Order: structure tokens, then sequence, then C-alpha cells
């Protein structure tokens, strides 16, 4: 019987299905949104999730066995798999429902096209660890002087790492950096700037070199 | 009387002539934006725009003739065709009365060097498809997720899908997110910082790809 | 007499001693913001100016005798001559701003300079690539600010009033700064529909906006 | 003895340790944040600081007499050498040096070598950008003083000030809230105040394109 279900999940028939599936779950859980609409057909939808959960679970079961060792190397299914195990997950923290959402990135999974737009991003991700690991201590220095500089008077925004961290993030995103953050700022110790300007010089040049280090390709 | 029109539509001062009657009212129409202006002399003025509006009209029924089914396969020619059929409704939704302005664009459709510029431009697009196209799914599969948390508490910016698409856009852009947007939340969702800082690194690190793509794609 | 004075313009020493004066006149005027500065110091102070004006007039003249047509075909020591006629046009009769710009002639730094001449030389050099689109970002916004206006100028003349404050408005937009909270949610409250408006146009100014510079890095 | 420290200085291990050390910490400063972690083991950490303090301080003395001069020619090691002083400097009576104390957890770059390296790369491209800095610092300054002497008189918070000025410029430069926080109020006051940001805007905004094409050029 091996020989017998091999057919059915690689069919041209069973991926454009789970895809299907997916495009519509895709839908569906885009209309498990309205409320005026829950009223009318509400029940009609819910069952097709967990039909589509199950299928794609049969899918993601399927595709198990038939590749049995093979199945548990690949990012997509595995993906499809948490995306359907997350969404797997029972219907009841709740956003295991909502990463069954995520099961509409199985769109990204059982859809080509998808999947190489996809992988040609990431093959840039290696050329950058070095700057980003950078970039996270470099945060993190930081993270410790704004909470130990800035915690006295501003808790909000900097009264911890993770809240330094937060605030300094903002910053180097230059959202209301200046008005919202530093000329605050600014009224209780006169000379701030001093750390963000050049937070701003510094994370500003290396976050374009990142880039350039980008365009190596 | 076939090949009459054709020298006139494919002369130079054909060209050169209906590139003359849009300047003339590109001008009109930034003209007819003062009020000050138009109590005055509105008289004028709107007839003028009844006329443009009348030998933009020939010209295109002209170059109907002369090119015939060459015509509606040119996007230039498609892109008149349709930027007239606009400004020619009757004079009372009123917008209409607006999109009328739009007939400035044939100065980038009749003039030589503009044709180009922008084709230059389009072309681009076939290489973005792919990514607007993920984004867009990207986007709906969040959008979706964040109308399905952050709707209760916060239905200004996140009650429809659409605001959701519109905020998450607009987060996007990066105007206000922040302190505008996920402080307030953060005011009630102490941990939605995990779900913005990711789509912002997400939603950042395709564009940014996709525009060496474009310097690279060359 | 004339090659006299023509060796003397052209020096070594005198391309190092209007480069001087430029810095001076840098400096001079950076102080006259100081209120502390001027209360001691406005008798000491403000004689000093006159004199580096006329010198630049005379460096201006000399460059001009010395060079004769060829002198008013030269940009910098136009921009000089400018910048130095800016800076030399009288202390009071019309409006009260010319005083300032004489503060161009500290650009004369990038005049009488070398290695400043170039990498200000270097950055113009990009233009003859591009004017092929801001013609038509000029053209964009002017057909959109038009729009605008006979849109939302009913109801919201401060930032869209007048084509002007339109084009204003839509150049803040352009930039992304507060263009949501502070000008497209505001709109919406009125006109619900203005995202349609303003998506596309961040979608469509943005666009253009990048590949400009593709066109750069190929230039 | 001279060659006694020699082969702990640039062991494998003693760069492991130091390193190994850098990590602690580093931590450990990371735990100098929390209010919370002080009263338990803040001795334990204090103590551990001037633990840290007293063990880095041989390696530095260590790397110079096996160095001599090689050890104030490395940029990496006078950094390591800098950077120490300082963690070493007293707890009274400005007290930021403290504060500055956590800068020594950047020789987790300078112990480590591929971070060397990725230093070296991004100041690399610096000096083909002095010209660029130079003007801009010129541009600014020239501009920078326009604005003092104009705006400080209704606007003196911002421009009161050649300093503020330059805050404020910056902060236009990076374009936030340049807008609906500095020039439309200008302009309440100043009608035609918008028109010197613009400019300062192109301008500046366009020297810093080149200066990305110039790094992305060389
Ligand atoms: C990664 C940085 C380390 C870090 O995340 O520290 C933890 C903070 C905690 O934030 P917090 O606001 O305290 O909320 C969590 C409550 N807690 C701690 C009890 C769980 O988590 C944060 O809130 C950090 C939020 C800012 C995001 C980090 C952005 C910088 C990462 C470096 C990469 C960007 C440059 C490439
Ligand atoms: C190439 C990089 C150049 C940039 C680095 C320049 C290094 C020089 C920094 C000198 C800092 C000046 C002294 C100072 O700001 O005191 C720190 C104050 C303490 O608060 P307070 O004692 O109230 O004043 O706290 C503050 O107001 C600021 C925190
Ligand atoms: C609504 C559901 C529609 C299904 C998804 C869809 O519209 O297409 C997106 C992906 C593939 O994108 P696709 O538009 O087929 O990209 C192909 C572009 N080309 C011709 C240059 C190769 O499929
Ligand atoms: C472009 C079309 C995208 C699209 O179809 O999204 C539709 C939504 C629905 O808007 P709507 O139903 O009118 O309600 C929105 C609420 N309002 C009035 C406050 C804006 O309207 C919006 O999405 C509003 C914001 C437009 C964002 C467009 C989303 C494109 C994301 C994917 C491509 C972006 C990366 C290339
Ligand atoms: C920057 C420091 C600042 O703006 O405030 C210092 C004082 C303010 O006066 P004030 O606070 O009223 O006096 C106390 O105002 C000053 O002292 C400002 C002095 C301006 C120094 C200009 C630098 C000269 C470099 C020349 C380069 C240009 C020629 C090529
Ligand atoms: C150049 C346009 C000149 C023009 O006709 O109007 C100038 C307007 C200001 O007019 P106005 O209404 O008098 O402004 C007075 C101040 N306000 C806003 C409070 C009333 O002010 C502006 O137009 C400023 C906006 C200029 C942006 C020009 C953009 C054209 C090219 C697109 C940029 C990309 C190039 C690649
Ligand atoms: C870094 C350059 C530092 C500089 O040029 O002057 C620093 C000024 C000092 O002004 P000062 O009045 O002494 O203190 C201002 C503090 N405030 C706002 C609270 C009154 O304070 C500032 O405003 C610092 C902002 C300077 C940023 C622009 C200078 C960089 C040159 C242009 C960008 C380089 C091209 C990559
Ligand atoms: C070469 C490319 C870069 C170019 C950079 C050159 C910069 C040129 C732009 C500067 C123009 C902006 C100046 C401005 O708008 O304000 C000046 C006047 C003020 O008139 P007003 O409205 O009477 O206010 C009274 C002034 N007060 C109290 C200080 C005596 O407002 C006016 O009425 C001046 C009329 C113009
Ligand atoms: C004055 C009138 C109430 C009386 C209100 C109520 C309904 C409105 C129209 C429609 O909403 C759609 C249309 C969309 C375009 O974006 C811009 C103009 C449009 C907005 C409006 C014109 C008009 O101003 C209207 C505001």
């Amino acid at each position: 019987m091996y020989l017998r279900i091999t057919n059915i999940v690689e069919s041209s028939f069973f991926t454009k299905f789970i895809i299907y599936l997916i495009v519509l779950n895709g839908i569906t859980m885009g209309l498990e949104t309205s409320k005026t609409f829950m009223q009318s057909f509400g029940v009609y939808t819910t069952l097709f999730n967990q039909i589509v959960i199950t299928i794609f679970t049969i899918e993601i079961i399927l595709r198990i066995y038939v590749h049995r060792i093979s199945f548990f190397k690949d990012p997509w299914s595995l993906f499809d798999f948490f995306v359907v195990a997350i969404s797997l997950v029972p219907t009841s923290f709740e956003i295991l429902r909502v990463l069954g959402v995520l099961r509409l990135f199985r769109l990204v999974t059982a859809v080509p096209q998808m999947r190489k737009i996809v992988s040609a991003l990431i093959s840039v991700i290696p050329g950058m660890l070095s700057v980003i690991a950078l970039m996270t201590l470099f945060f993190y220095i930081f993270a410790i002087m704004a909470t130990q500089l800035f915690g006295e008077r501003f808790p909000e925004w900097f009264g911890t790492l993770g809240e330094s961290f937060y605030t300094l993030f903002q910053v180097m995103t230059l959202e209301s950096w200046s008005m919202g953050i530093v000329r605050p700022l600014m009224e209780v110790y006169p000379y701030a700037w001093v750390f963000f300007i050049p937070f701003i010089f510094v994370v500003t040049f290396v976050m374009i070199n990142l880039v350039v280090a980008i365009c190596v390709d």
C-alpha cells in the first residue's frame, strides 16, 4: 500500500489542493475577521479551518509517512508542520489559532515561486551576522548606559534594560527621537545630545554599511 | 481620405501642437485653483476647458483613424483615451471634474524623452511583482493577526483589516509607530512589542534586498 | 605694468591669502552670535567686517582685470563676485536680509580652496543623468498639488488652502513625517477615502525616489 | 622574566580567558543594570568588578612589557589601554566614569579577531568621506549660523544659540517632526520661513546620498 499513497501527496492535484485550502483558509481566515458576517454564516466558516487544518494535518501526516526521515529536514513542510501543528495545536495561550494564520504562510510552503523569492533573501543573511552581532552588543552596551543615566527621571523610556533597549531602538529608527524623546531628555540632562547625536551618527553609519555589504553580490 | 490625416497625425506639428495645447491647459488648471481668479474670469476659463477638451478628442479620433488598431495597443495612446474620457463627463460625485486634471499627463505621453524615462521606471516593476505579492500576503497574514489582536481597546487603528492594513502600512513608513502606536498600545499590551518589532524587521528586511536588486539587476 | 600686478594675483601666497580671509570672515561672523561678545566688543568687532568685503571685492576686481572677460565666466569668482557683491550691498536700503547672505562668502571657502572646489564639483556631475526624473516629479507634484487644493482646501486651509500649501503639505507627506497622524488620518475624518490618494502617492513618489539612486550608482 | 609573560599574553587561552572574563562582567554589568540584582549579590558584583578590573590590569601590563612599543601601535591595543584606565578611575567626586566602566565590554571586539576586522572595514570607508564630512560641517556651519540670528528671536528654544540650531538642524536632517514640529510653527510668525528649510533639506539630504553611493562606489 506504500506506493499507493505515494502517488496522492505529490500529484499535480494534491499540491494545488493544499495550496487551495491555503488560499481558502487564507481567505477563510480573512473573513473570520468580520463581525457582521459571523452572526450570519459564522459556523459555516469555523469548521473549514479545522478541516483545512486536518487536511493540512493529513497533508502534514501523509507528507510524513512517505518521506519518513526525509520530511524532517525541510523548513517548508516543518513550517507547514508547525504552521499546521501550531494550527493543529488545539483551538484553545490563544495565538496558535492566530499563528494558525501562518498556515496561510503554508501558501509560501505549498506554492512555488514564493519559495524562491524567499530563499533568495536569506542567502544575504550570512554576510551580515558579523554586523548584526556587533549591533546587539552595541545596543546592549548602550541599553546598559541609558538605563543608568535616564532611568532616574525617565522611567517609562529608560527605566529598564528592556525599556532602554526599546527606546533606543526607537531612536535608532529616528522616530520622534528628538522631539519625542531627546529634547525632553535634554531638559533634565543638558548634555544628553552627546549620547544621542553620536548614537545616531554611529548607528546611522553602520546600518548603511550593512547594505553596501549586501550589494557585494 | 485615409492617407490625409495620417501626415497630419504623424506630423512634427501634431506632436508639437498637441503638446502645445497641454501646456496651455496645465497652466490654466493651476489657475482654476485661485478663487480670487474665478469670480472674475471663471467664464473665460471654463470655456477654454471645454475647448481643449474637444480638440484632444479630434486628436484621439484622428490618431484613431490613422493608427486604427495601432493606437489601442499603444499604452501611451491607450492612456490618452482614458485620461480623455474622464474629462468629458458632464459638469455635475463631483470628483470627475477633478480627475479632469489628469489630462496633464499626456504631456508624458505626447512628448518624446518622457515616454522613455517613464518606461524605464515601469520596466523595473516586473522584478518586484514577486515581492509585492509576498508583502501583500505578509501584510494580510499580519493585518489579519493584528486585527484579531488589537481591535478591542484600539478600534481606531486596528478595528478593521483595513485600518490594520493602513496602520501597518503607516508603521511601515515608520511614521509615529512607537510613541504613537506601540507605546500607547503598550499602555495596555506590554508585550505588543513582540508583534511590531519583528513585523518591522521583516517588512523592512524584504524592502531592502529589493533595491540592491534594482541596482544589482543592472 | 600689467604683468606686474598679474604675477601678484596668481601667487601661491595670494591663493593662500584669499583662502585665509574667507576663514576669518567665517569666524568673525560666528561670534556676532553672542550678545556677551557684542556688548563688550561691538566696537572692536563690527569694524573688522567692512575690511574683508572690500578686499574680496578687490580680489574680485583684481581677479576681474587680470582675467578680464574670463572673470565673469568663472562661477567661483562670480559666486564670489555676487557673494562679494551680495556681501557688498549697503546696510538699510530695502529689506534687511542682505547683511546675512554675505555669509555665503563663507562658501567662498569652497571657492578659493582646490580640494573643496573639487568635492563640490564632484557632486554636481551627477545632475545630467537625473534631470529626466526631477522634471517628472516636479510635474507629478504639480498635478497632485492641484487636486488636493480643490479637494481639501474647503475644510483644510492650513495645509491645503493654497496650491502652495498643498505643495508644502504634499512635500511633507513625501518625507513620511507625521504624514498619517499629522495629515492623512485627520483628512480621513471628513473625507474617508483619502488613503486611496496618499497610499498610492506614497507608493508612487517613494518608488520614483528609489529608482533615481540606482541611476546614480549607475552613473 | 622577559619571555615568561610573553607566551601567556599571546597564548590561545589567555586570549580566550580575557575574552571569557569580558563576557562575565558584561553579563555582570548587565546585571549592574538591574536594581533588583545589586542588593543580593551586588557585593558578589561590585567586587567582582574590581576583580575583573584588577585581572584586566595584569593583562594590559603583560601586553605592554611584552610588546613595549608594539603595544602602542596597535589601535586595537591602544583602545584596550584607553578603555581600561577609565574603568580604573575612582568613584567620586561628575560620576559618569563609573558608567564609562561599561565600555570595557567593547574589548570583546578587540581580543576577538573577526570583530577587529568588521570594525576596520567600516573605518576604512570613512576616509573617502572627509571631503564630504568637512563640507557638511562647513555647510551646516554656514547654515546653522544663519538660522540662529533669525528664529532665535521668536523661536529661541530651537535657534537661540548656534548650538540649538545645530541640534535642530541635525534633527531636521534626520527629518524627525521637522515639519509639524518646526517649520509650520515658524511660518505662523515668519510666513516665508519655509524658504530656508526645504533647501537645507534637499542639499543636506542630497549630500547624504552621494555619501552612500560615494561609499557604494568605493
